[PDB]
């Protein structure tokens, strides 16, 4: 019924057109606070994000899910500020990505479950802002620590109804091992989005996951040696197979980046000047031109994220 | 010249008094104390514990500690300021990087890292206005490419500000020699550098050779010992199984070799720890219930009894830290 955002709870019907995998800033824990000049300034980064969210809004977007975890340097205070100024809802994430510090890597599954629960049930830091999604990430065949993270994420999800969303290497079919771990925990696939799934041409891998009830996160379409149109046709391919209700689409864009080489943000913006508006301005019309009907597109961009984000244990 | 940055502002170096040069309020990770304070019970619980412990150290004669927690050890300078003020003990904060840099640090150039260290020294840490008075760096065995960048940025920051450098070593690996070589290649004076965790080894040839070059020698983990705890693999790995007396004897050894002016002594204690196994703080607190008061209450009398003059012990615990911390270029 209600989804937590960085400005408080909203009803399902208020979410509207939702981008389910995005970032205000891709960074590291404490980094934005310790070295804001890395981004010019905190004000400059905020202003860029407000402009970018208002552009997304004018292209029809009403909500984004920021899947920046603790170790991606999530600053929910920043998220709240730019959400307010852009009038775009932002759902914040708990979980762990691929750069956990020692204080996280040395935790038990039980400890990590408490941490994820605290961010969902109590709030993030001292802000009272509660996470509405759990983000996790794996590499290869899943490390021992990543297995603990996935199990902790399943248990937090099962306690709260909040969904899980993942980082994979699609070229390694990494969703398969993630699914196996989630199902061993008793998690329903309909609570899970297997993400970065547009980085493959292996349709049979995606269909098999969709048939098992997973949400398929076709979430990095503008990250272009495959063209974006090729990635976008995976959306059409899953629709054509009758799995429209399993599709989630996004840009995986960011407004600031420090967890990579300096000035990569500049390179990225020059390649995709549309930013988070790439899905609604380029991918949706491309799909219309391929004959996908309005009702289907609305299903994918409004109905599917609402069903996914609404906390549910059914 | 004669003023040093503390988390309550600049003090003249005559106000530093008895100084523990390698300590921690909390051993953690960037962002961690603010995201998960319940890991330590609560933030208030941790602050209260630190204040009790610092007040006891103060009763025992300690006037200043140097908290050598960096960004990636989860340094929260607001917490340092809160507990410094309440215990009325000076705390010097650190910039630099330890052994757990996140990607956003690991991918930076030497010039970027230099700017980051200079920001924390010359401008302030985060938005607090509190300036670091020391640069902490760390290496393991062979220095990694990234650690080499960190050590060069530290040297450059020190040369620009006069602020000293203090290091983490694996002393069993004679790590200070690789560190010293890099520092000297940048033109850094050894008198601006403390080679830390040097009490982790009994190799007096290694220690005296560094001392002879003008390095400060950090004998900084004296109460660290898992003797009696040999069935505890994690505590043994961290604390070692050499006795505190064995560690303390290195202080007398370096004095006896003529290097009194090169010795810095500390506990390397902490009031909270998240960057290791859960329960390690409780284990440590049972090994050493004196906490940071261990140096003045145990080690100083031990050395006296060996016949070391009071004046020598006062030079080590007061004069050497003052000379080390006073910005000098
Ligand atoms: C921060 As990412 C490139 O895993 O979406
Ligand atoms: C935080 As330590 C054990 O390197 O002093
Ligand atoms: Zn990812
Ligand atoms: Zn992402
Ligand atoms: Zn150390
Ligand atoms: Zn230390």
């Amino acid at each position: 019924d209600r989804i937590n955002t960085v400005r408080g709870p909203i009803t399902i019907s208020e979410a509207g057109f939702t981008l389910t995998h995005e970032h205000i800033c891709g960074s590291s824990a404490g980094f934005l606070r310790a070295w804001p000049e890395f981004f010019g300034s905190r004000k400059a980064l905020a202003e860029k994000a407000v402009r970018g969210l208002r552009r997304a809004r004018a292209a029809g977007v009403r909500t984004i899910v920021d899947v920046s975890t603790f170790d991606l340097g999530r600053d929910v205070s920043l998220l709240a500020e730019v959400s307010r100024a852009a009038d775009v809802h932002i759902v914040a994430a708990t979980g762990l990505w691929l750069d956990p510090p020692l204080s996280m890597r040395l935790r038990s599954v039980e400890e990590l479950t408490q941490f994820f629960l605290r961010e969902i049930q109590y709030g993030i830091e001292d802000t009272g802002i509660r996470a509405g999604i759990i983000k996790v990430a794996t590499t290869g065949k899943v490390t021992p620590f990543q297995e603990l993270v996935l199990r902790a994420a399943a248990r937090a999800s099962l306690a709260t109804g909040v969904p899980v969303t993942t980082h994979t290497a699609a070229s390694q079919r990494g969703g398969e091992q993630q699914a196996a771990i989630f199902e061993s925990e008793g998690l329903s696939p309909s609570r899970v989005c297997i993400g970065h799934s547009d980085d493959t041409d292996d349709l049979s891998y995606l269909t098999a996951l969709a048939a098992r009830g997973y949400l398929i996160g076709l979430d990095s379409i503008p990250h272009s040696i495959r063209s974006w149109q090729t990635r976008a046709l995976l959306i059409k391919a899953l629709i054509d197979q009758g799995y429209t209700k399993q599709i989630l689409v996004s840009n995986d864009w960011l407004f600031g980046i420090s967890s990579y080489v300096t000035n990569i943000m500049d390179v990225m913006d020059s390649v995709n000047p549309d930013g988070m508006a790439f899905i609604p301005l380029r991918v949706i019309p491309f799909l219309r031109e391929k004959g996908i009907p309005q009702e289907t597109l609305a299903g994918i961009t409004v109905t599917n994220p609402a069903r996914f984000l609404s906390p549910t244990l059914r």
